[PDB]
This record gives C-alpha cells, structure tokens and sequence, in this order.
RNA sequence: AAUAAAAUAUUACUUUGGAUAGUUUAGUUUCCUGGGCGAUGAAGAACGCAAUGAAUUGCGAUAAGUGAUAGGAACAAUAAAAUGUGAAUAUCCAAAAUUUGAAUGCUUGAAAGUAUACUAAGGUAUAUAUGAUAUUCAAUAUCCA
C-alpha cells in the first residue's frame, strides 16, 4: 500500500440536526445606532474642534 | 529672722476624659418546622445601572426597576413629571436576565483575541467521560463463495 502509517478512516460526518431549538431568545440587536452613541462631549475642548478640524 | 512667688491641703465652679445610672432595631443558648442548589448553567467573583451617589442596598443593557395579581393615596434632602383613567407597597407568578466562574469550541496574566457550521452584523452550537438508537466504516478476528 506504499505507506506504513494506518490512520482513522474517513467515515461520513453528518451536520448537526437538532430536534428542538437550542435557544428561544428574541432576534433583537441590542447594539444599534441609538445605543452605540450615548451623547456628544460638550466640554469647551471638544467644542473647539468643531469649527476648525470639522470633527465631533 | 522674714516673704509666700513656687509647693501643699479642703470646698465650689469650669475644663481634659468618658466611668456610673437609665435604655436597646444587637447577640447567646434551647426547642419546633423544613433542609426546597447546579449543563434549563449553581455558589463565588467582576463590571454596570438612581435627576442630582462615594459606600451600602436593590437590580442586569427592559438597570434603586417591566408585566400580571393583590393593594388602595403617597414620596420627600431638593426640584421635576405622573397619579382613584390607580401613587406607594407585597409576591413561590410572567417576561428579561452583562462578563466570568463546574465553565464546557480554542486561548486567557492584568488577554487584547479567534475557528467552523446553522440562522454583513447579532444569536445559537461545537470540551471530557458516558447510556440507548441510527448511520458510515475498520480488522480474513470466526466462518465463507
């Protein structure tokens, strides 16, 4: 057989097919654009960047 | 010999100190009833959440609280807004339940991370050992054409 090593044969490998859902959690994203940004920084240091550097 | 400054002695008032008396939402012991945790993720740990919070308490991205059921007019340190079209308050209930931790895809030091499959993100599942069933195999191990 031109080789000495014996390795485990490649038997068939079915994919997982659960009979009931593993979780009933609602499909809701808890990180949206309203929760990502809390509030703008309102310090005078942050207020100086708006006019010149065009940054918020 | 002499003076009473210091010294000494007693009482009253004051002070330093916190004894004594009165008091107790705290303990100790005995007894009665249970002894009701966890892969459906426990106990423990961390972080976060109050209009003004640092601790503590309560809670978990629905945050000092949501629904339902009882309950019936308060809360307060200050100001707000809501409220008999139901405020406080209570619960073996319902929803929701961050990161970890037996911790369980792999890694984990104070580590930031990262793979595959299913349903760009998000969410699930994938540790080790093990019982039953199904399926694909391996070994001439026993026969056997």
């Amino acid at each position: 057989r031109y080789t000495t090593a014996f390795h485990r044969p490649a038997t068939k490998n079915a994919a997982k097919a659960p009979k009931y859902p593993r979780s009933l959690k609602a499909n809701r994203n808890k990180m949206d654009e309203f929760s990502i940004i809390k509030f703008p920084l309102a310090t005078e240091t942050a207020l100086k960047k708006i006019e010149d550097h065009n940054t918020l």
